[PDB]
C-alpha cells in the first residue's frame, strides 16, 4: 500500500495573507480556522501553513524567536489547538513550516550566544574571526551584503546566508542538535501530521569556511547545500525522532543540484519522505534570482520529466506552480490577460492535479489570482527586495527603475497580497488595513463570486480534486511524457493496474491539434476546459481550443 500523502492534495495557506478576523491587517489563526468548511469543500485533504511561531517577522515567521510559541500576530497556543481539533474534526491534516537552518538574532539562544566566547550557548551559531582586515570569507547572504556579521560584544562576526536577524544555527554541536530534536517533538506530540523543512539543505556547513570560487561564487546557493555532514544530520534527526512519530516530511531542498535530491528522499536511506525541489518553478529565473529568461513549454515539460526521473522507484516528489516565494501560477506559467486568465488557469490546474507526486496548490491559484501591479518600489514588503537594492542599484549596477521592472515580475509579494474572498472593502481579508496592498482585480477575481459558479476556475479546481481523488492512476501511477520536444501541447499518461488515462493540455493561445500515439484512442472524456465538446470514443486524435485542457481514459 501506499501512505496517505501520496494520494492526498495538500493547500498551503500563507497564515499572514489568509484572513483576519481582528482588523490589524494581519491574517490569524481564528480567520483560518473560519474558513476550514471553504477547503474542505474544494476537498482539501491537509494543509501546510507558513512558519506561526513567535517571531520579530524581519522575514514573515522566518525568524524565528521561540519556537514553543505561537507568533502574537496569529493568535495563542490555544487558537493553535483549536485550529488543530478543527481540521481534527474535518479529517483533514496540519503541516507546519520547520526553520532550523537558523534562527531569530533575538531567539535566547543568540542572546546568550554572542555575550562571551566562553558562553554554553556560543556554538549554537558560528563565530569566527575576520581575515585579511575584513569578513571571515566571501560568502555573501540571500538578502544583500555580507553572510557575516561582525559584532562588536566579542569582535568576531556571526554566519547568516539569509537575514542579519537570522544568524545560521550549527549542527556541528551535538547539544544544539539535541534541542533541535526535543522541539519537534513538542509540536509533534501535539498531533501535527506533517513537517515542511526550509532550506533543509544548507544545515552542514563546510569545515573552514573557505573562500567560495569565481565559479562557486555564480552560484552560491548551490554551494551551501555541500556541507560534508549534511544526510548524517539528517538521518539522524530520523533516527531519534521521526521513527517514533507516524508524520510526513517534506525538504525544501533549495540550491541542489537535481541529481542529489535522491540522497534525501529514497525511502530507504531513512531521511525525508518528498520532495519540493526548484528546477521547475525557477525555470525561467537568472542566478541572480531577479531577472527572467525566456523559456517554452520544451523546457517546462524537460523539466518536469528529470524531476519526476530523480524520485525513482523508492522516493516521492511534491508537485506546485506556485508558493509564497514565487511569482503567481498563471501570471508565470499561463497568461494574465484579461481575455486568457480564465482558460489558463484552468490548464494549469489540470496539470497540477495530474502530476505524479503530491500536489501542493498555494491560497488563491484555485481562484485565478494573478500577480500585482507593483508602481514603486515602495509597494514591497519583502526583504529580499531591500537586500536587491542594496546589492544592485545602492552599488550602481542597476538603476531603480530597472530592479522596478523586473523584480515586479518575480517578487515573492506576488505571491502574499491579500486572498480575496469577495468583493467587499480589501475583498474581505480584513476590516482593517491590510499589511500588503489587495490586488485592484479583485472585484473580478474572488471566491464568494466564483463558488457558485459552475464555469469558475474555483469550480474547476473543484472537479479535478474529486477526479483525481476517484482516479488511483492519478497520483500513484507512473508518469509518460509523450512528446519532450513539443513546445505547443503538453500531453502524457499516467498508468496503474491496467488503467490508462491521457493528459493534454494546450499552452498556446491558438487551435492546436494532438494525434494520439500509435495503437492509442479516447475512450472516455473525464473533463476538458475551455473545449466545445468532449472528442468521440475511438478518437486517434484530438483538436483542441486556446489554452484547453482535457483529462480521457484510453484505450
Ligand atoms: O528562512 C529563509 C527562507 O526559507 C525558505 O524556506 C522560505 O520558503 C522563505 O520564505 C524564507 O525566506
Ligand atoms: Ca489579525
Amino acid at each position: 500500500g501506499a501512505p496517505w500523502w501520496k494520494s492526498a492534495v495538500f493547500y498551503q495557506v500563507y497564515p499572514r495573507s489568509f484572513k483576519d478576523t481582528n482588523g490589524d491587517g494581519i491574517g490569524d489563526f481564528k480567520g483560518l480556522t473560519e474558513k476550514l468548511d471553504y477547503l474542505k469543500g474544494l476537498g482539501i485533504d491537509a494543509i501546510w501553513i507558513n512558519p506561526h511561531y513567535a517571531s520579530p517577522n524581519t522575514d514573515n515567521g522566518y525568524d524565528i524567536s521561540d519556537y514553543r510559541e505561537v507568533m502574537k500576530e496569529y493568535g495563542t497556543m490555544e487558537d493553535f489547538d483549536r485550529l488543530m481539533a478543527e481540521l481534527k474534526k474535518r479529517g483533514m491534516r496540519l503541516m507546519v513550516d520547520v526553520v532550523i537552518n537558523h534562527s531569530s538574532d533575538q531567539h535566547e539562544w543568540f542572546k546568550s550566544s554572542r555575550a562571551s566566547k566562553d558562553n554554553p550557548y556560543r556554538d549554537y551559531y558560528f563565530w569566527r574571526d575576520g581575515k585579511d582586515g575584513h569578513e571571515p570569507n566571501n560568502y555573501p547572504s540571500f538578502f544583500g551584503g555580507s553572510a557575516w556579521e561582525k559584532d562588536p560584544v566579542t569582535g568576531q562576526y556571526y554566519l547568516h546566508y539569509f537575514g542579519r536577524q537570522q544568524p545560521d544555527l550549527n549542527w556541528d554541536t551535538p547539544k544544539l542538535r539535541e534541542e533541535l530534536y526535543a522541539m519537534l517533538r513538542f509540536w509533534l506530540d501535539k498531533g501535527v501530521s506533517g513537517m515542511r523543512f526550509a532550506t533543509v539543505a544548507t544545515y552542514s556547513k563546510t569545515p573552514g569556511f573557505p573562500d567560495l570560487t569565481p565559479e562557486q561564487m555564480k552560484n552560491f546557493a548551490e554551494a551551501y547545500t555541500q556541507g560534508p555532514n549534511l544526510h548524517r544530520y539528517l538521518q539522524e534527526m530520523h533516527e531519534k525522532v521521526f521513527d517514533h512519530y507516524d508524520a510526513v516530511t517534506a525538504g525544501e531542498i533549495f540550491g541542489a543540484p537535481l541529481n542529489q535530491v535522491p540522497l534525501f528522499i529514497d525511502s530507504r536511506r531513512k531521511e525525508l519522505d518528498m520532495a519540493f525541489t526548484f528546477d521547475l518553478i525557477r525555470y525561467d529565473r537568472a542566478l541572480d534570482r531577479w531577472h527572467t529568461i525566456p523559456r517554452t513549454l520544451a523546457d517546462f515539460r524537460q523539466t518536469i520529466d528529470k524531476v519526476d526521473a530523480i524520485a525513482g522507484e523508492y522516493g516521492w516528489n511534491t508537485f506546485f506552480l506556485g508558493n509564497h516565494d514565487n511569482p503567481r501560477a498563471v501570471s508565470h506559467f499561463g497568461d494574465d490577460r484579461p481575455q486568457w486568465r480564465e482558460a489558463s488557469a484552468k490548464a494549469l490546474a489540470t496539470v497540477t492535479l495530474t502530476q505524479r507526486g503530491t500536489p501542493f496548490i498555494f491560497q488563491g491559484d484555485e481562484l485565478g489570482m494573478t500577480n500585482y501591479p507593483f508602481k514603486t518600489l515602495q509597494d514591497f514588503d519583502d526583504i529580499e527586495v531591500k537586500g536587491f537594492f542594496q546589492d544592485y542599484v545602492e552599488t550602481g549596477k542597476a538603476t531603480a527603475e530597472e530592479l522596478l521592472t523586473n523584480v515586479a515580475l518575480t517578487s515573492r509579494d506576488n505571491a502574499r497580497t491579500p486572498f480575496q474572498w469577495d468583493d467587499s472593502a480589501n475583498a474581505g481579508f480584513t476590516t482593517g488595513k491590510p499589511w500588503l496592498k489587495v490586488n485592484p482585480n479583485y472585484t473580478e477575481i474572488n471566491a464568494a463570486r466564483e463558488i457558485g459558479d459552475p464555469k469558475s476556475v474555483y469550480s474547476f479546481y473543484r472537479n479535478l480534486i474529486s477526479i483525481r481523488h476517484e482516479t488511483p492512476a492519478l497520483s500513484t501511477g507512473s508518469y509518460r511524457d509523450i512528446d519532450p520536444s513539443n513546445a505547443d501541447v503538453y500531453a502524457y499518461t499516467r498508468s496503474q493496474d491496467g488503467e490508462t488515462y491521457l493528459v493534454v493540455v494546450n499552452f498556446k493561445a491558438e487551435p492546436r491539434s494532438f494525434t494520439l500515439p500509435d495503437g492509442m484512442h479516447i475512450a472516455e472524456t473525464l473533463i476538458e476546459s475551455s473545449s466545445p465538446a468532449a472528442p468521440a470514443a475511438g478518437a486517434a486524435s484530438l483538436e483542441l481550443q486556446p489554452w484547453q485542457s482535457g483529462i480521457y481514459k484510453v484505450k
